[PDB]
């Protein structure tokens, strides 16, 4: 619902700016246990316990990408995308997660062929080395992420990473090593949403035998040296003049719920507590300072010389934005604890401010509510407290929703002007902040295809292009992808 | 220094601005056990403690205002100030700090005299209660702010501002129920260089027997306990349209140590331990969130109706700004730990930047560097953080070093340029500050008199007018007090 003056144009951004679309390997693959490829976390919590998925559903078949790849790659180049994010099942890769029990050849020549396809269509590779999937033999081991030794997952990780570099590495000149470590530990490990279903006794997940005030900062803190052992592998050993290495967060804009500024001080601390956990490591290796006052000795500390690989360990940054929230203050108290890893931050997050309206239009599953002007807000962060660093909208979009209960006819899914509109308000948004002097070069719509959404299982359809389960798992695109391709092409 | 056109001229504020200088009891009166005076905790202190005093000297006599009064208003009168600043000494009041002690009649009739006579040389007397002399016989019985009961000492406080308010509310409108409580605090209980003379085992101070981490919190609790209940008595009955209550705070202005945002960190977390720990509970009804995320136990909670008799308990506030320093960041470690209340800010205080230059020129004594720069500073953090309320500078000054070892010659101490160079910057400061929109009302100079200064003794005058005590505490306006004599009455 843009005026036709107020659209975006290709010509409104530099020749060298980068538009794609994204996926992650769970989500799209199927093939789960096709040509030797271990068993996830993903698969184990999906098989194990379908009543914690909302349509009891899994990603057994996904949109069958695995068998489907040069489809997604015929779409990809027929809509003019400069590239495309993916990421790398490091079970698909490595079955029982270590060196120990072996690479798996189909598995290389899996994502060797689909990296190869992309570049003959003239089309860039952005590779996520980690999206969710852990090998289930890790996380019988010793629990994966929640390694409590901070040893073991890191030598793992950092191995998977190298055979990524060694097997791709000449093709592949953009990686992100994690994908959203923030919903990934606080989900998995907090609210138990997430495989492998894990939190404190007395809450409803599978397993309420955790603790989601300490397990969730275990996993981060592995996390992060696992991320700064493979940047400093790949700086020493791998990286060329022309490729560059991260990470993608996850990150909801903050506004002060009131005028005070008791609800100032609780926005940055909710920005420390979403962005700053992961990100302040990074920059400069350690936590926010919000952060080791108030989650104290259950935030680990790092050695000096792992702060020393922390601090500059990334050339590009991703940030996976869809909404904001308000945050409004809580007094520290004897009548206030902490349950969930989250509340650390000392902030209810809110959709509605105080006059009752929600930040911004529903776009409609539970969580998404269109606020363009939180990205600008997260960008001018970037810009002005962060070094101003070169940044990819690494994941933008909406989510349909489709459920047995209340259909969605393929003509209304087609007909995705909601989506259409949400999309173009963002990249409008981020020609508005390039003007503001944000180094964001790139931009990348969350979901090429619709897929399996986790928790939400097929309940929410993500794509620019459509997936029809009913057939076999056969595309067409949705008007978003039809005007990304105007876009993209004129 | 100033050239002509710089230097500030009375019309440069409103016909309303009140122009005035400030003293207080101990440090001015002397007559220490005369006519049924009560010991208080500084008599005490000096007394049995004069290694702890630089000089080793007592305020017994101090300028000797108690017989001298009348010469301190014809100054005032002379000089054509608007205001005069003093304090109320409670054991001079209320011997035993009690009301079951009595009341002592010399003492209500020598504060009745000097109030009148002010008033009948159009000065208007703006009355501190409690300016750190606390009766030795509270001392002695509960420990004075020590109180661990939270209730004897806020009813003996209660029960003194309502003998101040019956005997001379008639007449005061303007009062003041504390003077720098976060001096008070820190120096009487966690460096113990103020009476009696507290600190941490391994400490350097009289008695290291406290808790130099805790006892400074249980003192500023039980002073804020105080004011909101004095402050509560007064609203109720004894308030008129044209009166006002409030207290002052010490204050040294903040600036970031370097561009990092660690240290604009560091430099919030100092506004808030110095000025924030007083300040925040009486505007909105409790301490400072950074405060209590580090302090944590150490830092009493409020009852509810506590926390409602404290917010909004002032229609004036008393700032006693002298200096600044530079905020400098201290990582939360296990390599630190706080040994005094003040390191809870985690910030280094910096008298020199990072270019190894001091924040403004010293001003002689150990701590004063001018820079009237951090006085607007603070002035637009009341203006734009804390609801812009009528502010009053209730101390400003610089202190002359005069000792044994090297001498001051009257001459020097008289042509005294230093001072009145920095007593014009910072009016000249606050007309700025007016333009800008602070609700500042008026300007004390610290000192109309050469006095005992604390642990300092007599080793400098902070005067505008000269006492020479080798005489008989004979005065001699300096030539600050000259030039403000003309500004006052050209
Ligand atoms: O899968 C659920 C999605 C996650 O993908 C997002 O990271 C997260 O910010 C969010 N909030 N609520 N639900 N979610
Ligand atoms: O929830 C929608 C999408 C998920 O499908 C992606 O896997 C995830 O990386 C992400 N983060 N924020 N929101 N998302
Ligand atoms: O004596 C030292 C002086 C005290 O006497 C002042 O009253 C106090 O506010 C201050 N802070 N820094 N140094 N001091
Ligand atoms: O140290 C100089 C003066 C003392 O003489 C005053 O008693 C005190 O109220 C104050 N606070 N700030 N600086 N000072």
């Amino acid at each position: 619902m843009l005026s036709p003056s107020e659209i975006p144009q290709r010509d409104w951004f530099p020749s060298d700016f980068t538009f794609g679309a994204a996926t992650s390997a769970y989500q799209i693959e199927g093939a789960w246990n096709e040509d030797g490829k271990g068993e996830s976390n993903w698969d184990h919590f999906c098989h194990n316990h379908p009543e914690r998925i909302l349509d009891g559903s899994n990603s057994d078949i996904g949109a069958n990408s695995y068998h489907m790849y040069k489809t997604d790659v015929r779409l990809l180049k027929e809509m003019g995308m400069d590239a495309y994010r993916f990421s790398i099942s490091w079970p698909r890769i490595l079955p029982k997660g270590t060196k120990e029990g072996g690479i798996n050849p189909d598995g290389i020549k899996y994502y060797r062929n689909l990296i190869n396809l992309l570049l003959e269509n003239g089309i860039e590779p952005y590779v996520t080395i980690f999206h969710w999937d852990v090998p289930q033999a890790l996380e019988e081991k010793y629990g994966g992420f929640l390694d409590k030794s901070h040893k073991s997952i890191v030598e793992d990780y950092t191995y998977f990473a190298k055979v990524c570099f060694d097997n791709f590495g000449d093709k592949v000149k953009n990686w992100l090593t994690f994908n959203d470590p923030q919903t990934f530990t606080s989900f998995s490990y907090g609210t138990g949403v997430f495989a492998p279903g894990r939190c404190s006794p007395g809450l409803d997940c599978a397993y309420p035998t955790g603790n989601s005030l300490v397990e969730p900062y275990t996993a981060g803190h592995n996390i992060l040296l696992a991320h700064a052992e493979a940047v400093d592998l790949y700086n020493k050993h791998y990286k060329r003049d022309d490729t560059r290495i991260g990470l993608a967060f996850d990150v909801m804009g903050r506004v002060p719920y009131g005028t005070s500024f008791l609800d100032k001080q609780a926005e940055e601390r909710s920005w420390d507590i979403n962005l700053g956990w992961f990100l302040e490591p990074v920059v400069r290796g350690d936590y926010p300072f919000s952060m080791r006052s108030l989650a104290r000795e259950r935030l680990p500390f790092f050695k000096d010389e792992q702060k020393e690989k922390l601090a500059g360990s990334y050339n590009m940054l991703g940030l996976n934005y869809y909404t904001s929230r308000f945050s409004k203050n809580i007094d520290i108290s004897p009548n206030y604890s902490p349950v969930l890893n989250t509340d650390d931050a000392y902030a209810s997050q809110e959709v509605n401010g105080p006059d009752g309206k929600p930040i911004g239009p529903p776009m409609g599953n539970p969580w998404i509510y269109m606020y363009p002007e939180g990205l600008k807000d997260l960008l001018m962060i970037m810009k002005n407290k962060y070094g101003n660093p070169p940044i990819y909208i690494t994941e933008n979009g909406i989510g349909d929703v489709d459920t047995k209960e209340t259909p969605l006819p393929m003509e209304a899914a087609l007909n995705d002007y909601k989506r259409l509109d949400y999309i173009q308000r963002h990249i409008a948004t981020l020609k508005e902040s390039i003007d503001l002097g944000s180094n964001v070069q790139g931009y990348f719509a969350w979901s090429l295809l619709d897929n399996f959404e986790w928790f939400a299982g097929f309940t929410e359809r993500y794509g620019i292009v459509y997936v029809d389960r009913n057939n076999n798992c056969t595309r067409y695109m949705k008007e978003s992808a039809k005007w990304l391709k105007e876009f993209n092409t004129a």
